[PDB]
């Protein structure tokens, strides 16, 4: 049921993130780590939110994978 299949299509979901979060930068989210605490770092970078907050729009995308 836990399984980070967002850092393994990392390159190919950046489109699709900068597509859901139009305020997410592809050049930020093309960059490293990748995996869902990435998403979160990022999220927390461009908005700010409280983690668990980020944790559920993340797991929103993962469930449009």
């Amino acid at each position: 049921m836990n399984s980070d299949v967002i850092k393994g299509k990392w390159k190919q979901l950046t489109g699709k993130i900068k597509e859901r979060w139009g305020d997410l930068t592809d050049d930020d989210l093309q960059a490293a780590d990748g995996h869902a605490e990435y998403l979160v770092g990022k999220l927390q970078e461009r908005y700010g939110w409280s983690k668990e907050r980020a944790e559920q729009e993340v797991r929103d995308f993962s469930d449009r994978l």
